[PDB]
RNA sequence: UGAUGGAGGUAGAGCACUGUUUGGACUAGGGGCCCAUCGGGUUACCGAAUUCAGAUAAACUCCGAAUGCCAUUCAUUUAU
């Protein structure tokens, strides 16, 4: 259904496909929260930033 | 990012070829004498006529891959 999300890490440091999927979902600051519906496209973009960001499922 | 279709010889085991290669069988027949002035060339090297197993590559390979890249009146999010 729908997904929370937040961030625990930093951006620094890293490539820039994950710097574009942070910036795609709308994650600016550290701690931040977003929630958004599960699609098919939103769990690949959690697939390449699990170590980055915390997922519940709300 | 997800889905779909495709372009192409990189990571090597692999006797498909190109070179490099180690053992065994086998003979087509030859090693100064043949053994001899017509039958066994003989112990032995035996390749190519053959063939049983084993090695190997950057300029050797019918065939891959990890989505890397290019594309889609496609999908979701974002802002270029």
């Amino acid at each position: 259904a729908e997904l929370k999300i937040t961030l625990k890490r930093s951006v620094i440091g890293r490539p820039q496909n994950q710097r574009a999927t942070v910036k795609a979902l709308g994650l600016g600051k550290v701690n931040s929260t977003v929630t958004k519906p599960a699609n098919e496209a939103i769990k690949g973009m959690v697939n390449t930033i699990s170590h980055l960001v915390d997922v519940e499922e709300v």
